[PDB]
């Protein structure tokens, strides 16, 4: 039993960068592949 | 060694933070270094 919680609490905290990752992933569709944001330094290095 | 592996699976843990440490990081120092941005509330809280 004591097995089985300690794998349980690492699998939460597994699932929590995730979320956190995907926040992420909707911005850069949100700036680059709809507005060609003008930020330096964001996606590409030189001029997007 | 079940005193080895929460030591392990805290170091673990630990390393994760500064990964997303070093990104707020880079964007500041591709942003305000080298670009003087001119978003409200970011670098400084006035004028830049």
């Amino acid at each position: 039993l004591a097995a089985l919680n300690a794998f349980v609490s690492q699998v939460l905290n597994k699932y929590t960068e995730v979320r956190g990752s995907r926040r992420l992933a909707q911005q850069k569709i949100n700036e680059c592949v709809k507005s060609q944001s003008n930020r330096y330094g964001f996606c590409g290095n030189g001029t997007h």
